[PDB]
């Protein structure tokens, strides 16, 4: 009894020490591999080499940050200051600037680019204007996040599509989400055995989706999906001026979904005020989560693509949120408790991969089922419809030859050529009643035909459509804002926070229209930058 | 923002008057759609000619009956006075010549028809005299009710057998409801693959219960099943002399599931009497849904037999009820609150559909695990009733031989001949141990055998049973009441309402009975009316 | 009415005598058809005698030790104090003899067979050494619960393993529950097709856990589980000492899961002690449910040494559960409240039926979602491992590499031989990580191999390994402590008692490894016991 007294004593004393003492001897010894790994062959240790090396900048950068952070607001002071004290007369010499370049700009590349690149620009007004129109509060309206959301998407658009660098970055990192995602394709080959690829949708593409939540969680609890969220967010912030509970939601969504990403400020989502709950809604309608990803670039979709769209859409949803419910009422949120995101509770990794894949249980049931029901809908419609036609001489009629005239002016002002507009707009049809995946898929059966080649007609009906139109296309169809899925985003959030359920369902409708508008603002931009074939 | 206000004050001037345009402008359109196939070709028109006239009569039916309900009132109301005074005596006559109209055609008809068709007048007879033996309150009883509901029985099953006209439009509904329903089976190859038909049940037939729950959610929404319940339940209301709900629930049953047919009346379960609650139970269990049908439809069961069982079946379940369950207190609710039926809460159709589409989730995995364990509790016991019978040489026992001796006797008092007894008696087995869904398989494999042709007799089995012996199992059978679904019954009432457990689970076993009775009391009348082939 | 009455009344004054007149009826029916059986040919109806027999000879017992129960007590008093009077000195004889007889049985058997066999005898040392050096509250420690367990298990292990008629008995039980359980995968051809072999695992094995459930729900409502574990925990009660809620809960988990044993003491979870609670969740951890049992013999895997080692494993789970926490304060629940276990609340048998099998729905889907997660992990680690050797040379390092070598001392202690130990170690890695399904299929790959023949090693690399290490493989890897299962196990018991939230999950982590103890306890016994082919 006295050795165990000695030895609990002699623990106690070390405790800090040695926990600092052990975690050196591991970053040693991981250092230790990656020298012996250069040593060796240093061109095949490169992505070892780089990752530690980006590895260490960035802890340095998090430890300065934190110890000097009062010596450089020291620093940033005086200009502060300096600018206030000038601001009255510099700000018409900052926008006339702005307003000169833009037409500088617009005039030279657009125009030599082509008429359907300048259309793109003229929609991306006409959408703005339209919201300003029919805002909830028109009066009372803060333009600095509007104007600065769309100059962060022109810039990242910019960069990702004018520079091969940027280009080539985003393709690569389709790719390792791809590989990464179909790690759990063969991974279910164990529970539906070897012919589990006889049904492909239940067998093969609904697990991923409980790969991804297990993986989320597991990096949750780690505290990485946290850095990544608060620097992007600190972006945000630090230029467009939102409040912060809506910016760590909206850097957020850029990976995780719609029903899960509000669980990362949970605890405050009683408090929020109904600006911020229609921003949060906003977030989750108009992005995609990681999970399809996968998926969409398998069928053909390009992966530079949609991941500049996914990136995109964030800002645009903020902006487009604060034109469309402008905040009456002032923000309680601290930006403290907000960038804080409490991790899992789980003991272990191990427990909280459990729980991460046991969520997922009545995800993929819920999407089976809606699909089944809404699909045989569809079918029943078409059915109906032809029958309909039939009596007037047209057998043809269905919901297809409905929404491509109905949603043909919206792709048109998109930049999508008149020809094209109308294929695009089946596709936007399909989108919002049912949801993006069917969507993707017959995305991807035009841009394999284009692909094969062969007749552009058939007969006096088109096959395959343009590059530029399938871009766009991509980056229109980019989100999650689906009729169907308006219930399940309700029942989450009333789920997390009960006491708000009637500000959930009162301003639920308008988040889906302003989610589908920034789909739209990120695809006017992609088309102004593209270049016509 | 001067403008928007004008714009804001026109619109709250002219509210009502600009919906009642609008309106008014889609109907006339329709109208003028309507007119425009009418002028081209009629008789490709005739469909749509004879819905649109059947609905604007309706519809001006309940219009005049709204407006002018005090006036019609007041033209009725001498006659009830003239028939209270001479009551007294009118009654003895009015009963006697009911007699004798009974006696003249049991005669005529029944006699020439042959024995058999008499049997089943005699067991209708011994059915009912044996529900009074049991009654939980045997010396308060109401007979009108008993009487009214087998008076309506013989008269819909001999309008809809005797007659051609009323035989053709029961299979024309049974038809459309499969077309309906089929629907839905193209709607889940996407879900499942098209290798979906490799496992039908799971694949093919669960995903009809999912289309069938969104479909009539949806209507639901809009208003129209709640339209149906009500003219039928008025009609019982009138003649039968039952409480509003337990007519409400009755009626709404003849489409609508056991597990939702209480949601109809749901506000009011927690005040409900223990016969009214009785009753519910009761009509549950008596009849079948509208998704059952078409599968059963497709096994070879007969459309018009299928039809004409399941609207018989209610007032048979409400008379039955109340000679095995009187009531003994007084009804608190009202027939306004009945009739009117809560709509769904959804904001838009298409959020009625998500919401009917996610309760079924739980209604197709009971329904698969339960029939998983109880067919191979099944197998067990033909494995170990064959082992027992091996040492006394017969080795051949199983659950069917004795539940062909066992269940014979209901049998033959419906009216099937003795040797076919025993087969019916085989069904009647699965149906009540095991679902119907079963019971209606061995049952199509009877009549496909039939239809084939072939030795009647093998060997001293036999093969096949005659059509009128097919269509009493078709109305004998047409219920959900099995043991096994006892417990579902039990657990969605009580999720309904908490504060009555007890008085569900005391009279949940006596519902059982009853409607097992009930559909025997179709069977019977079936057996009256149908001749010998 | 007054003859129903009178009916009444004589249904009143008979109501024990007539129920005890038709159960002695019944049961003198059913000695008439064994007799016949008997008379007409001995021999086939043997089994039913056999079970006739024994059945008497239990209800005899019962009852005599019921009514006579004061009668014994007064016999056994005098004893009882005359060992009292005698013990001060007679326990240091009683020590000695039986360490005299531990130490000659060891040298002559074990010397005799080997060194591995030694081996495993200074395994059984050194772990129970370790969990003393190790516990939570080393100086209050009860010994005899420690020693008393080791005891009985050795008892039982020399019984079954070395006589031949205990060796058969087993095997011919685990033939039984694999028959049994075979009616199962007959009886879920139906919903999914008889192509549900095309899916193995998902249409065949986890139907499996639906029928035991549902087939344990009965057997609780009849009252047959109750008595088997009562005798079971009176036999540990009367020997090792231990307290009364965590003997019932041991006794059970031989042949119930983990998540439904602690249903057994549901009412008083609340008021259980941490001691008791710390061994309820090691007996779940250490023991195996009869639903696998029927798979994991149809592997390959022996019957006899996986149904020894389920009978083994609750004793070790006790006592290496007191040794590693042990008990500092007073047990409140009693005796009487313990052995009592309420029974289902259905009111028939088949209601029970259904609400086991409805219970399985949950089960079966998180084993689903949580075997597809972490066999996408364990593939993605492969890959990673892989990944990274190539880097310096090494592109074999995997998963299964590192666990070779790291979990070897383990094997080794147990007395597998020095080659088969790192064989074994990834076996004991795949069931520490992943679940034992896995480990159990890997161990069938290399039983087949073996039983095939051909090169022990192809190359460099063995293909099979020996007999013995496959048994004492058996013995180790028969539990349900796996990370992954941590989280089911903690909500399981949450949900049962939440009042106790925090001190589950406060002992969750020590009961894992109380039980992987366990189970290497029973190993290393069985390593003693089983001779060197
Ligand atoms: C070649 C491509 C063509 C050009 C495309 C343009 C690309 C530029 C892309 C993005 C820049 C977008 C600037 C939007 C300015 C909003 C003005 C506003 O009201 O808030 C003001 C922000 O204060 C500023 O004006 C700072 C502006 C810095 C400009 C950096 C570039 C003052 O804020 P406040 O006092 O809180 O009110
Ligand atoms: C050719 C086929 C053979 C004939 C088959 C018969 C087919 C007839 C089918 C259905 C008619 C069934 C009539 C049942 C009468 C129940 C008597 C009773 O107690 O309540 C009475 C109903 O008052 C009546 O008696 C009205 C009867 C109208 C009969 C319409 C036909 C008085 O009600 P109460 O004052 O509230 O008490
Ligand atoms: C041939 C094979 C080789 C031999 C292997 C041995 C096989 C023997 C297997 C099992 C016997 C294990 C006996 C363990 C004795 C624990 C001692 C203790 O502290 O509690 C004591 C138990 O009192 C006893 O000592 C009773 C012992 C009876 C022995 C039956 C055999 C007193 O209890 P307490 O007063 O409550 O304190
Ligand atoms: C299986 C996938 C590819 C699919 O078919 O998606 C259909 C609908 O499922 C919703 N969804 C999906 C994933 C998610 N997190 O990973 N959160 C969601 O809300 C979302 O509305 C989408 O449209
Ligand atoms: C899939 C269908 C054809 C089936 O196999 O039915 C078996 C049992 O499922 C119950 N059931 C079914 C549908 C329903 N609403 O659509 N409510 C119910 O209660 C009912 O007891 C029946 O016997
Ligand atoms: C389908 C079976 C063979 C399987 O693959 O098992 C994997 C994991 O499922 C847990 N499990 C299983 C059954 C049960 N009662 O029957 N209770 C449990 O907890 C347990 O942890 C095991 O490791």
């Amino acid at each position: 009894e006295r050795m165990c007294g000695r030895m609990s004593d002699f623990c106690r004393e070390h405790k800090t020490t040695l926990r600092y003492i052990i975690w050196g001897i591991l970053i040693a010894g991981y250092l230790a591999l990656v020298i012996a790994a250069c040593v060796m062959n240093f061109h095949r240790a490169l992505p070892l080499f780089v990752i530690t090396v980006v590895a260490i900048f960035f802890v340095v950068w998090d430890h300065l940050m934190a110890k000097y952070e009062s010596q450089i607001a020291r620093f940033l002071s005086p200009g502060q200051r300096l600018l206030d004290s000038h601001w009255f007369w510099l700000k018409w010499v900052i926008w006339g600037c702005l307003i000169l370049g833009v037409i500088l700009w617009l005039v030279f590349d657009t125009a030599k680019l082509g008429q359907q690149q300048l259309v793109s620009f003229g929609g991306l007004i006409i959408y703005t204007s339209l919201t300003f129109l029919f805002s909830k509060h028109p009066t009372k309206v803060y333009w600095r996040p509007v104007f600065w959301g769309i100059g962060l998407q022109f810039l990242l658009g910019l960069l990702i599509l004018r520079t091969e660098p940027g280009f080539m970055a985003f393709d690569w990192l389709g790719k390792q989400v791809q590989t990464f995602l179909g790690y759990s394709d063969a991974g279910a080959s164990f529970v539906f055995g070897e012919k589990y690829t006889d049904h492909f949708f239940a067998f093969k593409v609904l697990p991923i989706v409980i790969f991804f939540s297990t993986v989320m969680s597991m990096l949750y609890y780690l505290g990485l999906m946290q850095w990544i969220i608060r620097k992007v967010g600190w972006v945000m912030l630090v230029t467009m001026g939102t409040s912060p509970v809506e910016s760590v939601v909206a850097s957020g969504n850029i990976f995780i979904g719609q029903t899960e990403s509000p669980l990362l400020v949970r605890p405050y989502l009683p408090y929020v005020t109904k600006s911020e709950l229609h921003a949060i809604m906003t977030a989750g309608f108009s992005t995609i989560a990681g999970s399809v990803l996968g998926a969409y670039i398998s069928f053909g979709v390009s992966s530079s693509h949609l991941l500049t769209a996914s990136v995109m859409s964030a800002p645009a949803a903020l902006a487009i949120s604060k034109l469309f419910w402008p905040e009456t009422e002032t923000p309680k949120i601290n930006l403290k408790n907000a960038m804080k995101m409490e991790s899992g509770d789980s003991r272990n990794l191990l427990e909280a991969a459990t729980q991460g894949a046991s969520s997922s249980i009545s995800l993929v049931a819920n999407i089976a089922v809606n699909l089944i029901a809404f699909l045989a809908l569809l079918s029943f419609m078409n059915s109906a419809l032809s029958w309909l036609g039939n009596m007037f001489d047209y057998p043809q009629l269905s919901f297809e030859v409905i929404c491509s005239y109905v949603f043909m002016p919206f792709a048109f002002m998109m930049g999508v050529d008149w020809q094209d507009s109308f294929m695009v707009a089946k596709l936007i049809g399909y989108k919002t009643f049912f949801n993006e995946f069917v969507a993707y898929q017959q995305l991807s059966k035009l841009i394999s035909l284009r692909q094969v080649g062969g007749p552009k007609f058939v007969d006096g009906v088109q096959q395959y459509m343009s590059m530029r139109s399938e871009a766009i296309s991509t980056y229109a169809l980019c989100g999650f804002a689906n009729f169907g899925s308006l219930g399940i985003v309700i029942g989450g959030l009333t789920s997390m926070a009960p006491s708000r359920k009637r500000d959930i369902t009162a301003g639920a409708m308008r988040a889906l229209i302003a989610g589908t508008i920034a789909c739209f603002l990120t695809a006017c931009i992609a088309g102004m930058l593209t270049n016509t074939p």
